[PDB]
């Protein structure tokens, strides 16, 4: 997360670290057996780590649960990054308490102007590299569709929204990918892509979760 602050241990109870030997992406717990992440984070052999804060030190609140199956959106396109959303079913139900909890899915889409919390263990530098060991947090407003389409001409589909700062210096980044964008206690987005990180006039782009609620509920009821 570039230009963010340390969240503090287990203050973001729905945040998950996806690990295949090393933390590679984040994700969000939506019920005790299912995680939502980004389809660009797909790989085989994912272990979901819940209850994390320092991802390099076992501190007492972790649950590491292997996934049973991963489902990429039927219409995911990796070249345009449209429909960048994937479901991960866990092998056992997780145990939910205040430090590990699920987040609600949206009933209504969020308007531009709404301030959201974005969090993850991705890169913290705009130039160069530095990956933190403890979870970072960023508050950022959803931008209007016209600032977003004017920053990324020809790239924004109806399933994408921008959030962040046009002046730069504060953004999500590589590694926060698949992580949560929470606004008024509902999951509204998934960290998806951007041009670099924290560049002037290049805000973060996020998968618009309210467009996916019926696919998520139907998939969960049948799998
Ligand atoms: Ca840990």
């Amino acid at each position: 997360i570039v230009g963010g602050y340390t969240c503090g241990a287990n203050t973001v109870p729905y945040q998950v670290s996806l690990n295949s030997g090393y933390h590679f992406c984040g994700g969000s717990l939506i019920n005790s057996q299912w995680v939502v992440s980004a389809a660009h984070c797909y790989k085989s052999g994912i272990q979901v780590r819940l209850g994390e804060d320092n991802i390099n030190v076992v501190e007492g609140n972790e649950q590491f649960i292997s996934a049973s199956k991963s489902i990429v959106h039927p219409s995911y396109n990796s070249n345009t990054l449209n429909n960048d959303i994937m479901l991960i079913k866990l092998k056992s139900a997780a145990s939910l308490n205040s430090r590990v909890a699920s987040i609600s899915l949206p009933t209504s889409c969020a308007s531009a102007g709404t301030q959201c919390l974005i969090s993850g263990w991705g890169n913290t530098k705009s130039s160069g590299t530095s990956y933190p060991d403890v979870l970072k947090c960023l508050k950022a407003p959803i931008l209007s569709d016209s600032s977003c389409k004017s920053a990324y001409p020809g790239q924004i589909t109806s399933n994408m929204f921008c959030a962040g700062y046009l002046e730069g210096g504060k953004d999500s980044c590589q590694g926060d990918s698949g992580g949560p964008v929470v606004c008024s206690g509902k999951l509204q987005g998934i960290v998806s892509w951007g041009s670099g990180c924290a560049q002037k006039n290049k805000p973060g782009v996020y998968t618009k979760v309210c467009n996916y609620v019926s696919w998520i509920k139907q998939t969960i009821a049948s799998n």
